[PDB]
RNA sequence: AAAA
């Protein structure tokens, strides 16, 4: 008969909730979620849609009671709407976790509670998630309780709590370019995979620039049209021995023949040692049935395979679960609202990390996809989530990057880490080494 | 004796401090800046360095006192640090504002201060700066005076707080294509000017794509070689059934030759109504001297001149001053990285809005922009800078961006907004109304 | 300045 009720404080941040939640729910009898109302005139939204979420997704059912404040930037109607609205009933023990809301829902609803309760029958204490170390750390008790191994998340929930929905993604059993290259894709994979082990990394990513992307990309429906395809290669027929043709029939390292010689038959980019250039009679669909897949997979595509069978293996090793803590193309949306589109996303822990992949060399282009990457892991995982880019540069490219880039959140340990050519080799060993640290 | 101390807790955004030590500094002898101390074993960074920029930018000489705390999510080491190094000293008032730092900061430094000082009949006090209305609500007296117009900032002193450094930018009077143009700008800028008021940029932007950069666009140097110029051409006229030399000469809006007649007769892109082509006799010095310059204006950077000139009479109405408060082509760096450059900054009261431009309409090139500003005026403005990035999208691709990139952090009103192509010719009126309003 |  003795009630016990845990008290958190709904900010926009609701995976530090959850995870104080998921920790401490079995041991208390009823929950006080203390959230924002909405007020357009004063500038305030309202994390209701947190705190609903938080209810969903521990499972708190009847326990639950909703507290509103009108106004979480005001001490004097904080503590009013806490005397008219918090549970008025004999509790043993009264526990805030002061974690999350503005300072002065802090240390008024603290206060507020601590004096409420002073009673020596019931018991009051404080708790607060260190987001640095991981630990919930008790008011006036060296208690340090490490929930960085203890508490896990997967990908759902962690997206549904920061109100995302439609999640969708893949997995290594199910990646759609092993359909679209049917009894070839393990060897096209595999020939990529030597390439990058042997240090051809480099030298793939020049190829791709010239003359591959020259040839396969001038337009926007190229490849969708022979006309426009056929007349892109008289343009470039032109330019005689410097053209892009003659580059890729002369000047195409063995390496990347072996490459193009693993795609199935009907889907090869060249006849021979020649590019295959498509003649009259040629229908639209035939073109794009033999050259958009592997168009598209060796444009970048190939890479996000190639990271994510390197990071799948070491990944089984340690208890992560495919689905749930790690895949690839991740996208989601909020209500009404368009999708993204996340390379690969790994969960240590509870901790968020998403990867975006990149080949390009260009320090222009990785810096936009540097902060693209930043905004999205905020958007889907919280303010403590990692941000990883790996691109095609170089290490001083690559460490100038990071540093432009770098936001100072208080933390030792970077939340944006760049990698570039030189790690592409090894690029298991270096995600495992930084997000496992 | 008679000394009034105020107390504020650094955390990793110095605004706040700044605008609540600028509004109280005149009424307090002595400031206590309380400071976390960097120690990598519980991944805690220090904040030292933004204490020290607000006592220098604020300007407190020896009333300063530093506190270092050692463990900023520990309640016992807070406290233990506090014991032993908050000024002894006699004093009549104590005033914290607690809006800074962790939250277990903001609990036990409260508390701390509230038991040695409030305890004594001494005048204790304790303050918020509310982030989403602009004001500073006091917790005893009950009092909240809104800052938002008395409180300014300079763009020097925000990001130097925010640790920038080596901060540059151009005046209206400075801009420099007013030097690559002398005795011309003014026309050619006017020009452009009467088109975009007259709703004719979608049709300006859509020449400039085709078939304006078709022409003036390709390797690097394209302009600067006649050689390269010359040869890029004749591949061109070879296309002649699509060729966008034949679309220069008589596709062309009369709007759009009356800007490119607006230019000195040596920089025009035309030979009367039709495409300049180089003879020859054209050096590349000759070819640079008549292109260059004009392309690159047209190719985009008109408007940035074009968006500043339609703010800039607004601003200073509003009793603004040129340098302090507004600018065009900001740049400045942290210390031995990167610099970064933002198109347009504004500054209303001391909420930075950072403005990006550009003419693109398409999806993917706007929305990397969108993450760089947002990413951008967080690091130099802090957590509640706004961001305007300003497209050459429709409307519905504008809204669609808005909401792509939209980030929850407790307010209503947006801090990324997107303006399109149908802002254009309005965007002094759009920009002032999201700013001011 | 609503896990600093
Ligand atoms: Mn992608
Ligand atoms: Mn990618
Ligand atoms: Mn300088
Ligand atoms: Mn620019
Ligand atoms: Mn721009």
């Amino acid at each position: 008969m003795n009630e016990k009720v845990l008290v958190l404080i709904v900010g926009t941040n609701p995976l530090p909730n959850y995870v104080v939640g998921s920790h401490l729910k079995e041991k208390y009898d009823k929950f006080v979620l203390i959230y924002s109302e909405k007020n357009d005139k004063i500038n305030q939204n309202s994390t209701y849609d947190y705190a609903k979420k938080l209810k969903e997704h521990l499972n708190l059912n009847d326990k639950c009671i909703f507290l509103p404040l009108s106004d979480v930037s005001n001490s004097e109607k904080i503590i009013n709407d806490l005397r008219e609205k918090f549970p008025s009933e004999d509790f043993v023990e009264v526990h805030l976790n002061y974690t999350g809301g503005t300072k002065t829902m802090v240390v008024h609803i603290y206060n507020f509670l601590k004096e409420k309760f002073k009673n020596n029958k019931i018991k009051f204490e404080g708790s607060y998630l260190d987001a640095r170390d991981y630990k919930l750390v008790y008011d006036y008790s060296e208690e340090a309780i490490s929930l960085k191994d203890t508490i896990k998340i997967d990908i759902n929930t962690l997206l549904s709590i920061h109100l995302y929905e439609d999640i969708h993604f893949e997995f290594y059993d199910t990646y759609s370019y092993k359909q679209k290259f049917v009894d070839s894709f393990d060897k096209i994979s595999q020939e990529i995979e030597k390439a990058i082990k042997d240090d051809k990394g480099e030298d793939f990513v020049k190829w791709l620039e010239d003359p591959f992307r020259k040839i396969f990309k001038g337009e926007n429906k190229l490849l969708e049209k022979t006309a426009k395809f056929k007349k892109h290669i008289e343009k470039l027929l032109k330019d005689n021995d410097s053209s892009p043709i003659v580059k890729f029939n002369e000047k195409t390292p063995q390496f990347i023949w072996d490459i193009l010689n693993a795609f199935p038959e009907g889907k090869k980019l060249n006849d021979g040692q020649k590019l295959w250039i498509p003649d009259d009679k040629i229908t639209n669909d035939n073109l794009s049935s033999r050259v958009k897949d592997t168009v598209e997979f060796l444009n970048g595509k190939w890479f996000e395979w190639y990271v994510y069978s390197q990071i799948k293996s070491e990944l089984l090793d340690r208890k992560l679960k495919e689905g749930e803590h790690f895949g690839i193309s991740l996208k989601a949306q909020k209500k009404d609202s368009p999708y993204f589109e996340l390379d690969i996303f790994l969960i240590n822990g509870y901790q968020l990390i998403g990867i975006s992949l990149t080949t390009s060399s260009t320090r222009e282009l990785c810096k936009l996809k540097g902060f693209e990457v930043i905004h999205r892991v905020r958007q889907i995982g919280g303010d403590e989530s990692k941000a990883i880019l790996i691109t095609g540069m170089d290490k001083s490219k690559t460490e100038d990057l990071q540093k432009d880039l770098a936001y100072e959140t208080g933390s030792t340990q970077k939340r944006f880490v760049v990698f570039g050519i030189d790690d592409w080799a090894d690029i298991g060993s270096k995600i495992c080494e930084e997000v496992f640290k």
